[PDB]
């Protein structure tokens, strides 16, 4: 999106920005991704014109991947390729046509010791 670049973070003019969603927590944990569902926001009570942005990265670990849901206005997301018995904090967040409003509070969730190599 015409992205830019700086280099010391200088200061740039913007609106208003929108603020993380509520109710953020897991519908379901799979043992190789884990499903989220969260509400709409207090700024957006429709959240359908601004996207969800969903940050995933192993406890301790400062290395997080966002995860744009495949749909604007999805109030559901799945994070696929994740390791199982395995904690990750989840953040999801709100972007506009302005951009990413706040993060949500980070959410601690465990995978499940998958089942392992014998198939039985």
């Amino acid at each position: 999106g015409s992205s830019g670049s700086s280099g010391e973070h200088a200061p740039a003019t913007t609106g208003p920005l929108p603020s993380a969603p509520r109710d953020v927590v897991a519908s379901l944990v799979s043992t190789r991704f884990i499903k989220l569902t969260w509400r709409t926001p207090a700024s957006d009570p429709h959240g359908d014109n601004l996207t969800y942005s969903v940050f995933y990265t192993k406890e301790g670990i400062a290395r997080e991947r966002v995860e744009n849901t495949s749909h604007p206005g999805e109030m559901q997301v799945t994070i696929q390729n994740l390791m199982p018995a395995t904690v990750y904090i989840f953040r999801v967040m709100a972007q506009n046509k302005h951009g990413s409003g706040e993060s949500s509070a980070p959410l601690r969730v465990e995978t499940q010791p998958e089942s392992g190599p014998s198939s039985g």
